[PDB]
């Protein structure tokens, strides 16, 4: 748990948490590739590893918990915490990250990748705003 | 304009790394809200991960063009997936997992050294089973 802050280790977690995810991700893009290729076997193949790779991220959370959301920074555990740090990363998403993407994209000459950038701000702020009535709705 | 060596592409895999671990993240406080009994909250949780899911296929369709986020290789054909794949899990068991678990150990943390060291052993196994699933590929 606590001793986890500031080591070296929790930087792991975060990394390999990060991939991870990205890992699930990535194969569940093959797989519908694959479903598409009429490779049926394989579809199933990444998805099952797919399924894997969520096991591995929950056990890193799991062990994230003690030094706090790595989106964030903030506490998570209860859904009063988990919907205050979704809600702070999600504001932070549509306000800057997204619309500052959008921006250097089109900058850089590519309109439709800028488009949906914006098209993704504007979910992240739906996602934001959802989260914030649901907040505010909680009873616990 | 070309994508490849652009501000844009490192963007992509970046707004990639981040909706990859918000759906793995809002699956997670979907469980806590299960065990709560916070049924409403663990359904919007579920929904919004669909959405981040949506997000990152789209990003991975624009990667499609540049290459693998998690390891430079073409991606696409179920071919070059399996490969891609592969080269990615084979990095993750020689190097990445068991260098965490050594810096894990020495840092006294042995639980979390033995879960690296566990999941170093997972991913051969799965770099072991996309090798047979392309050596038999009809392609
Ligand atoms: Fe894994
Ligand atoms: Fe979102
Ligand atoms: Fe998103």
């Amino acid at each position: 748990m606590a001793q986890l802050k500031g080591s070296k280790t929790e930087e792991n977690l975060k990394y390999a948490f990060a991939g991870e995810s990205q890992a699930n991700r990535r194969y569940l893009y093959f797989a519908s590739k694959a479903d598409v290729e009429g490779q049926n076997d394989i579809a199933a193949l990444f998805r099952s590893t797919a399924e894997g790779e969520t096991g591995h991220a929950h056990g890193h959370l799991e062990y994230l918990e003690a030094v706090g959301d790595p989106a964030t920074g903030l506490p998570f555990g209860t859904s009063r915490q988990n919907l205050q740090s979704a809600i702070a990363g999600e504001t932070h998403e549509y306000t800057d990250m997204y619309p500052g993407m959008a921006k250097t994209a089109r900058d850089e000459g590519f309109e439709e990748i800028a488009n949906w950038f914006e098209t993704l701000a504007k979910a992240e702020r739906s996602h934001a705003n959802r989260y914030t009535k649901a907040l505010d709705g909680l009873v616990d």
